[PDB]
């Protein structure tokens, strides 16, 4: 028995496994339960703390993936499959993972907590691109990731009800955060230095923890990659949630109590079968069961909360990739496919816009088309295709991020912002998709450091830079290297100068204004136009 | 006659004329100035269509400019050349329907292409006798025959009670039309070719040229057209019948006045009383808006200019159109607070929003917001230099650049041959401040060739530049193409098309071809704004 691999937590004893990273061993404790399985009558309910166990719990392997829809658009294609569950599906899924240096840190070490994305309907902490061994080995970090309930299981809500209050998937995350506070010291983690980071719906989750008081004592700094709590997809009102839940119940053949009781009799796959059928419009970048503005977890809309919050003791790193919108086009916009160059017509552009901005009035959709049309080349299919991608990325990610960065900075937060512009040499999606949503993650987690993965040498060097910025940020709230002169420094994002940096193979370059003109259209004009209808 | 110069005696349909020999830098020219082309539109003829001048006896002296049509006189900056050069330079009178002819001396032996100038001035001012419209240089250097006419402006030319017999509207345009008919009948007496007539005008004169293109009875009176910084479409050049009726009747009230009775009472009023109140009838505080302009009467204009350029067939037409680099700037000192010729006019964000309401006076609150959001620099939203230049651009784009873009595109799509330009050289002799850039109206002195006059103090390069522009304009008049055939070396001026949207820059450097005339911004003005203000 390796003493490094044996740990006592409040619930009892755990046995981890020694893993191999390129530069040395790491200790991994995988599949640690942090909650009572949310099964049977506990479906849709807030999580409860895991009961203590006897003997030594085996934590040498990843646990089950929370029950979820599985992407089958391109069967066996690497680009889709790498996001799909890589362990058995189960509602019994509330487990977390810890990687630490081997031997375990002599002094309390900064902790990073990862929260996966996947539209709040999918994802798992066990995916290869979330492998924490590189950050632990190279940077001596303690890295944590948890599973949380997705889809109906995590976010179906009859607001006001006792038994389906909503946001229970965010409560799972929070319970894992509490677990880190109470237990991470046993692994050598420093509970007084905890940084949340996440991507897409994971980033929106992080933002929701920033905006919800009981979460605030559980972390100190946050990183939001390609996602925000504000914006068009990350939340629904109480009314729309109630509507969606009642429709789903109707669809599976199901007095909130009676309705929820009947939903609890249904096999998991029956719920998943109908989950996509409750969206009000044909759309992309829209998800059926997401966090709900409940007046509890979220005391108000994220927009209202970022406008009035006090964020003076907060540091945040936020950013986007160069082509946020591109991969969403192939899941519902006619004319777009991964298997050709997706050269679309003007008609397909206008139709694409109604799907990418499903909430738009005729006039709003016209404003969008006119803004994104290149009037020198109004019919050029290459411009129209790239414009369609920009519409989706700007509306769903870039402009919401620019808005959040500006509000946080105006309200006293220390903010750093980036645009990630390197396309992985190993990417299997076609060239026209550019640097797609999600494809910065492998570099931040340090996967290029594994020779067997076939990244280039420049990519290994680049990944090492990114691991440094992220862990520097975790340690200090500043991604700049504490020692090491030779610039250029990454300056804070401010409302005055709006500075951000490009992350690519070349040295940091500083830019000003994150799509400032176009985001002014989305953030300032669109709302008025929509209200005026 | 007996000892008079034999080259200066000419007969026209109405009688004999005696002209005068003028000195141009390169040699003499013939001028016949103050030729009546209509009965004086005075007394009971005020507000009425012009009647053709009745023959006179003896030799009419045509050696000096005639009266300027009664009009408001600009007094914002007293004694300042920048405003004075546009002011009347002959006596104001309702008896003002006269035209002017310059020709080579001695007169051309074979029929020469004719250029006809129609001045601007917002349809409320202007005169064919201003120094900047002097035809002697074009006549002398290019051998052109040049005509310019006075037409009624303000209430006298444009006050309308649509449907009445006594004040049908558009009579200033009918004054112009009558001058064009006069050219058809008489210009051959001067060596001019009635089968080659090119209209050109600036601002309201350009809008006028546009209206002759759109009005069938004018179409037989000219062959080609040049529109400088103005268009018949757009927000200022026409009013609906309803709005014209409303303005005429408010004006009648203001001066103490059944259409027949109202109009008869207006006819008893002193010309100057009409002028003193004309500005009081605009529906909002504004700039680049004028009280009495062409009206959509269903007669001269059978429909709005926008509809007529949308559905017209313009296959037999060649058109040259363009704009100066800073159309909007000088309009800002006549009514946007924060703006002045005498300082840098750095304004605040608040003054920008207020200026937008004045510059787009028809805008709803949301439309105004769209304009502000579009023109704001979101990296420097409060920067006074950017706000100042953005205010200028709002005014220039809304009133001139985008209406021109819309016109060029429609004309081309519908068969016309179109050439487009942007004029970018600021006269070295300009008295307006630098921040105004290359302001509205300041290409004119170059087209007419004033820099050839040594006493005007233009630079040598400006002299050469002026000669190039005279050439482009006269080549265009002669053949419908600004390019010189006997010179394939010089860069070519390609036609404007919907596909490529080419236009050229006019400056001291050789022609440079550019693409898209403020294409993104003009899509906002021409496609989106209309939909936004309906909603
Ligand atoms: C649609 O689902 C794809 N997907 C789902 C979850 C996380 C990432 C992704 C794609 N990343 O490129
Ligand atoms: C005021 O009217 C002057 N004006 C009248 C007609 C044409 C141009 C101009 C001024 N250009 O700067
Ligand atoms: C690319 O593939 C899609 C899906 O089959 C097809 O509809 C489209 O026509 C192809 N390319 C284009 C944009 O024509
Ligand atoms: C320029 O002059 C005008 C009128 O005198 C004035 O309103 C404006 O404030 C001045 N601008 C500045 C900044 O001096
Ligand atoms: C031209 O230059 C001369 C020499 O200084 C000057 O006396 C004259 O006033 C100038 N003319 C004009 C129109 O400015």
């Amino acid at each position: 028995e390796d003493p490094q691999l044996l740990v006592r937590v409040r619930g009892g004893q755990l046995r981890g496994i020694r893993l191999k990273a390129p530069g040395g061993p790491v200790s991994a404790f995988l599949g640690i339960p942090f909650a009572e399985p949310p099964v049977g009558s506990r479906r849709f309910m807030p999580p409860e703390p895991k009961r203590p166990w006897s003997g030594v719990l085996d934590a040498t392997t990843f646990q089950n993936v929370c029950y979820q829809y599985v992407d089958t658009l391109y069967p066996g294609f690497e680009g889709t499959e790498m996001w799909n569950p890589n362990r058995e599906l189960s509602e019994d899924c509330l487990y977390l993972n810890v990687w630490t240096p081997y031997p375990r840190p002599a002094s309390p070490t900064p902790v990073l907590i990862w929260i996966y994305g996947g539209g709040f309907y999918s994802g798992a902490a066990s995916l290869d691109v979330y492998d924490g061994r590189f950050l632990a080995q190279v940077e001596g970090a303690v890295l944590v990731s948890m599973n949380y309930r997705v889809g109906t299981f995590g976010f179906l809500a009859l607001p006001g009800s006792r038994e389906a209050p909503g946001n229970v998937g965010l409560l799972d995350q929070r319970l894992a955060l509490q677990w880190v506070q109470e237990n991470i010291a046993a692994f050598g983690g420093d509970p007084m230095s905890v940084t949340l980071f996440g991507e897409s719906a994971g980033a929106a989750s992080v933002g929701m923890h920033i905006l919800s008081l009981p979460s605030r004592s559980l972390f100190h700094r946050a990183v939001l990659q390609s996602g925000t709590p504000n914006g068009p997809w990350a939340t629904v009102s109480a009314g729309e949630a109630r509507r969606r839940a009642t429709l789903l119940a109707r669809l599976v053949g199901c007095n909130d109590t009676e309705l929820i009781a009947c939903l609890r009799t249904r096999p998991a796959q029956d719920l998943v079968d109908h989950e996509w059928h409750v969206l009000p419009q044909e759309s992309i970048f829209r998800f059926s069961f997401v966090p709900v503005v409940d007046g509890d977890f979220l005391s108000d809309t994220p927009e209202a909360l970022i406008n009035t919050g006090d964020f003076q003791d907060l540091q945040v790193l936020v950013g986007v990739v160069k082509d946020e919108g591109s991969y969403f086009l192939v899941y519902g916009v006619p004319g777009f496919s991964k298997d050709n160059e997706s050269l679309i017509s003007r008609a397909q552009f206008l139709a694409g816009v109604r799907i990418g901005v499903p909430q738009a009035s005729d006039l709003a959709a016209e404003a969008v088309v006119l803004h994104y049309t290149d009037w020198l080349h109004p019919e050029d299919p290459t411009h129209l295709r790239d414009a369609m991608s920009a519409v989706v990325g700007d509306h769903n990610v870039v402009c919401p991020v620019a808005q959040l960065a500006g509000r946080l900075a105006a309200q006293g937060a220390r903010v750093y912002a980036y645009i990630f512009e390197h396309r992985a040499s190993t990417l299997t999606w076609p060239l026209w998709m550019g640097v797609p949503h999600g494809y910065e993650i492998e570099f931040i987690f340090g996967l290029p450091l594994d020779p067997s993965l076939n990244y280039t040498t420049e990519e290994r060097i680049f990944a090492q830079r990114l691991m440094k910025y992220w862990t520097n940020f975790a340690r200090t709230g500043d991604p700049n290297d504490p020692r090491d002169s030779k610039s250029p420094q990454w300056p804070p994002y401010t409302t005055a100068a709006q500075q951000y940096v490009s992350l690519n193979l070349k040295p940091l370059e500083v830019r000003r204004g994150l799509r400032a003109q176009t985001c002014a259209f989305w953030n300032r004009f669109l709302p008025k136009l929509l209200s005026a209808t």
